[PDB]
């Protein structure tokens, strides 16, 4: 995590209980703005939002040097929010400022965001995974070619064993933390699951980052 | 109210009841679009969406030969929606398309929707208002030049006499209904009678209509 630190993990609550997600570091206007996934910040078919949203840029068995970051906006797709699709399960966290210092300037990196790219890259994704055979507390990743949602949506897989608690983590084009993201962390099937499936960043993405990162 | 179709009634329900509103179709891609409050489709800090909101274009005393339309996407500022902020207290809702039809289409025209204009302008806001001495089924009008919230935000006031219910309605610029949208009917005081404070539509107004605009 101190490597790339712009990734963490995400604490939140809802009426059913106290989760966990995870999130990254976007490069923004206002440099308060992490990616995530829509699920991660709201309930989906006109609810309320999250609770208690928390950011841990480069958590590892527990809060780094950097701390730990409220939100003040949770800035949702339209499409999860009024009708829980997947196809649009992405989501911008806005921060808290604390004295002046914005996440970024703490952390001291974030990623650049890209959209509109073509399908079938190759990714490298990260998250805080907590169902087993993980822990909750590790920054973990997949890596792997992309490929279509064999189910018929516009989502896209990618090879992956990462567990609950992971989505929103970044996917990143091509080895490593340093890429552009690209997706987020959306959704495996259990049990054990072998494939991550992340949305696609359309001109939706783009435009909800253009507005989340502006304020807003 | 049959002289300006686009302005339109609408009718929603929350955990406290059955609401009324008003909204306006605005030029869009999607040509699905309608300008609202965004009091008119969320609750604002802590709540949730607002239930079966439907918009009616050229309600008088009923529905007129367009019919009624329910949305599909709620679209609310995140200021709006995660503070109840009245300087964002505008929003979007993308409407159903009917056996392939669309709102705007349905309608035949749209009113043109500005940004990042000057304060102090002369303007004709409309609405549904519904509680004494109206009874929600009229187009009514307010005009005046606006001027600063005394409260120091930067919402602006015109003279305005129009009741619960004209929510949302329409601000155009210049005199009748043909002008560009350019604000909103969100709310007054209470020790001001006859004063309609509307947000200033700018950058967060704009990228917010640009990306419910397309769909979203």
């Amino acid at each position: 995590p101190a490597d790339s630190p712009h990734i963490g993990k995400v604490f939140f609550s809802t009426n059913q209980g106290d989760f966990v997600c995870s999130a990254n570091i976007v490069a923004s206007a206002n440099q308060s703005t992490v990616a995530t996934a829509g699920h991660c910040l709201h309930d989906g078919n006109g609810g309320q939002f999250a609770r208690n949203f928390v950011f841990a840029p480069a958590y590892d068995y527990g809060e780094s040097e950097h701390g730990v970051w409220a939100a003040e906006e949770l800035v949702t797709s339209a499409e999860w929010a009024n009708r829980g699709d997947f196809e649009h399960d992405y989501a911008f966290a806005v921060l808290e400022t604390k004295g002046g210092t914005t996440v970024q300037q703490q952390v001291g990196t974030a990623s650049p965001i890209a959209f509109n790219q073509p399908r079938g890259q190759y990714y490298s994704a990260y998250g805080y995974p907590a169902a087993a055979p993980f822990n909750g507390q590790e920054l973990h990743s997949c890596h792997g070619t992309a490929t279509n949602d064999p189910m018929g949506s516009s989502t896209q897989g990618i090879p992956c064993n990462m567990t609950g608690g992971s989505s929103g983590g970044p996917w990143f084009l091509g080895n490593g933390t340093g890429g552009a993201q690209n997706s987020t962390n959306s959704y495996g099937y259990t049990f054990l699951p072998n494939v991550m499936f992340g949305p696609y960043f359309g001109s939706g993405a783009q435009q909800n980052y253009n507005y989340a990162s502006t304020t807003n």
